[PDB]
């Protein structure tokens, strides 16, 4: 019995172990790099969360079908993630309706630097216009954040401007 | 079998672990420097508050 | 020396690997399973208070 053959053998286990390690370590990284990517879409998934900034304003129409536009803040918290309202959806309702959502948003196409804000305009679609005394929702979705919702109810009464 | 292959591994175990140990000390710094942004901004949110005064 | 007992050897290895990683799953299933349970309980601890109501 010759050492010479335990050689050959003392290749394949090291050789195997080298592969082994070669793709532990890239299985590794990878292991790593995507603990890493997690993480960092984890604190942008708190910190990317977008806010409703002060009174929600709206125009309102007596011989027309009721609260038409609507017009409230939004803005992002100093310490925030950047924003983009393309992708903010605002869902909405009229008097436990069923929801639609909202199609019709003056800033359609802008972003918001964190500690900014915007005016953004709501229109309520044909059959969601909301008359005073019935309440309505708004869902604000911003993409990758934590989602608001604005419950109001019109006080019957409100002849228009600002929402109490 | 010998411990001889056993080292080649050990140094892959060892060199992960410390490449991970790099990263999550890395992810961790940033994690906290991230956490500590928030409450600066969360106490600078509240406090930067702004006042009508008077009639 | 000849790696054919080598092989016997790397049987034996492989052989207790795989029962301490089956038995290990089944000890870390039910390290889970309870996990899970003294959270549902854990809830449902404090969830499921009971209230007087009115005078």
């Amino acid at each position: 019995f010759s050492g010479l053959e335990a050689a050959i053998v003392l290749i394949a286990f090291v050789v195997v172990a080298a592969v082994f390690s070669y793709v532990m370590l890239g299985a590794g990284f990878f292991a790593t790099q995507k603990s890493q990517e997690v993480t960092y879409s984890g604190m942008k998934q708190a910190t990317s969360n977008l806010i409703l900034d002060g009174m929600i304003y709206g125009s309102y129409s007596k011989g027309g079908s009721g609260l038409a536009q609507l017009y409230f803040y939004v803005k992002v918290p100093e310490g925030g993630e950047t924003q983009d309202l393309k992708y903010v959806t605002y869902l909405w309702t009229k008097e436990n309706k069923a929801v639609t959502t909202l199609t019709s948003i003056t800033p359609t196409n802008q972003q918001l630097n964190p500690g900014a804000r915007v005016k953004v305009t709501i229109t309520a679609p044909t059959g969601y216009k909301p008359i005073a005394g019935q309440k309505f929702v708004l869902e604000i979705k911003p993409k990758t954040g934590a989602s608001t919702i604005v419950t109001r109810t019109l006080s019957d009464g409100y002849n228009g401007g600002v929402i109490i």
